[PDB]
């Protein structure tokens, strides 16, 4: 029993760590097979980061300008070429800890962890999701730049982040493998605004799901919804619209507790209007959307991983 | 900027962790050297829990009895013996993946991390905390038993939990690496109460800290108060009693943001006495007393290891 958020095993991404670094700038960059992955403002400088000419700033590099360092070891570059906002590092070594990999783009309400990572050290494990605003909530400081996020399937590993930069209000923003934004945001100094943050509706009822696989069961009324209706309750309060397929997601959490679904959402009404009265549920006075349905049955059936 | 939950790299430990089976009751183990430590009670069956007589069951137990596994190769016990609640299987291969490790009994209101795993395979990391009563809200099925909690300081794994049981009301109990448990708790299956969970005031203190570092300063008020007078509003509420070690310790936070400890304990007071009126603090509606001083310190700072 119990609930907590749970983040993936990160011993297959801390082998995959390096520094990379170009003149003052050092960030983290990830290792795989003889090709090192780390954004492309590495090569700015302090000034550099106001207006930056990528293409004419890359110009003036060389294979020699780059410092790509594992351990006490460091790697020698024999190619670069930049493909969107992220830099390929070719080097003459290749990484013999590299796990079979894939690079997948992973859409809003999915949910991953991160390896924050600092002068190529790990440095933490944590699990965050894709806001429908396409930033995340994570925890970055200075020289984070280059970490990761990942998901664990069986015995690969599949990176979906890659950070990049931090919002004026304290989100963060990133690319994929691909070296492609998440949203509309560029790798550029300047006032950049994030729209607005809504709830994952399905997220928040498989957490409901398994609050009530938990003990939690409070909320649960005498009611019944539709669709229609409900949805309508949630565009006023900034949640996501719920959809059929969302239905069939939740199935497996449905199916164990012997609630149907629009009888949750009939319960998740009358919480988006009445409040909580002071009440928690697994731990927490607010409605929790960063559990994604598959995340909640890892956690009540118990699958392991390589 | 940004705060969560974060657990430290289980990297260290994926590789010291194996299954352990004895007749029909598998469990997890810790692979270190040549000696693997498991809870005791796999010598149990579904009957011998609800009384076991641990002395009299290990009498009819002999080396070739207990298998042990490390991924698809198995390891051979050459000797066996019983520590306290804790197994001690001697066996003939060192791990050769065996990190610089120490075994600490970690006191009430500390943090670590836990790699919860099910027959030998990492399945999942997170961060908790020794409660005031000796338990910890974990999560945790069935067969997780042997799941250990860490922390890592620099190179060094320091083990301090192995997991061993649930309690009714969905807690966890177990033991140190030397097979002491933490509180009066017995690895026997019949009703066992725990005591009262009361708050660890002093983490809260470091959380409001880091609260105040990330931007949220609404609930800092104008009044100061003494450390008297505050322990006798935190004694109604259940809170741990402030000392003047707890000051100190809270030395780098106050110097950080410029705001005495008494000062922050005054703000304490009124979240205690009229609520947050339905305003959050990092993302939270509740008070959040499972970040250490030094949890907080390494998150805002940026400490890496190896």
């Amino acid at each position: 029993s119990g609930f907590r958020k749970m983040a993936f095993p990160s011993g297959k991404v801390e082998g995959c760590m390096v520094q990379v670094t170009c003149g003052t700038t050092t960030l983290n960059g990830l290792w795989l097979d003889d090709v090192v992955y780390c954004p492309r403002h590495v090569i700015c400088t302090s000034e550099d980061m106001l207006n930056p000419n990528y293409e004419d700033l890359l110009i003036r590099k060389s294979n020699h300008n780059f410092l790509v360092q594992a351990g006490n070891v460091q790697l020698r570059v024999i190619g670069h070429s930049m493909q969107n906002c992220v830099l390929k590092l070719k080097v003459d070594t290749a990484n013999p800890k590299t796990p079979k990999y894939k690079f997948v783009r992973i859409q809003p309400g999915q949910t991953f962890s991160v390896l924050a990572c600092y002068n190529g050290s790990p440095s933490g494990v944590y699990q965050c999701a894709m806001r429908p605003n396409f930033t995340i909530k994570g925890s970055f400081l200075n020289g984070s730049c280059g970490s990761v996020g990942f998901n664990i399937d069986y015995d690969c590993v599949s990176f979906c982040y890659m950070h990049h930069m931090e919002l004026p209000t304290g989100v963060h923003a990133g690319t994929d493998l691909e070296g492609n934004f998440y949203g509309p945001f560029v790798d550029r100094q300047t006032a950049q605004a994030a729209g607005t943050d809504t709830t994952i509706t399905v997220n928040v009822l498989a957490w409901l799901y398994a609050a009530v696989i938990n003990g939690d069961r409070w909320f649960l009324n005498r009611f019944t919804t539709t669709l229609n209706d409900f949805n309508l309750v949630a565009m006023k309060y900034n949640y996501e619209p719920l959809t059929q397929d969302h239905v069939d997601i939740l199935g497996p959490l449905s199916a164990q507790t012997g609630i149907a679904v629009l009888d949750m959402c009939a319960s998740l009404k009358e919480l988006l209007q009445n409040g909580m009265n002071g009440r928690t549920i697994l731990g927490s006075a607010l409605l929790e959307d960063e559990f994604t349905p598959f995340d909640v049955v890892r956690q009540c059936s118990g699958v392991t991983f390589q």
